[PDB]
């Protein structure tokens, strides 16, 4: 053994709890943190900033605009992150499906007023076009 780091003895108990699916009978695994503080540093984000919770939150906010236009080396990259934000935010959730909507639902709630937007008034474009005939 070589003590720990990203989670602890009693974080772990939680991560073990976490189903990989709603519908499946498996749980997550150390491995499968692994897989995630690779392919951040990879990428290019760090790995100890799966540590913190604060720390998650900057690389949810990054792949979360990514999920829907990033390839699925992408979205299972996001769905971890999603649940060990979570363990360390100290949110029970059942599985994948249900960590991802409480971490949402943290977001949405602030967008609703970041995104307000300005008063009713439709996008006025600007004239532009291009040629290329005789």
């Amino acid at each position: 053994g070589a003590r720990n780091s990203v989670l602890r003895g009693k974080k772990a108990d939680e991560l073990e709890r976490i189903r990989l699916r709603p519908g499946g009978k498996k749980k997550y695994r150390l491995k499968h943190i692994v897989w995630a503080a690779n392919k951040l540093d990879r990428f290019g984000l760090a790995e100890s900033l799966l540590e913190s919770k604060e720390g998650c939150q900057k690389i949810l906010t990054v792949l979360d605009p990514m999920v829907p236009t990033g390839s699925e080396n992408l979205k299972s990259l996001f769905n971890t992150v999603c649940v060990i934000w979570c363990i360390h935010a100290e949110e029970k959730v059942k599985d994948t499906e249900g960590a991802k909507q409480i971490v949402r639902r943290h977001l949405v709630a602030e967008t609703g007023t970041a995104e307000k937007m300005p008063s009713t008034s439709r996008p006025t474009a600007p004239s532009s076009e291009k040629g290329g005939n005789y």
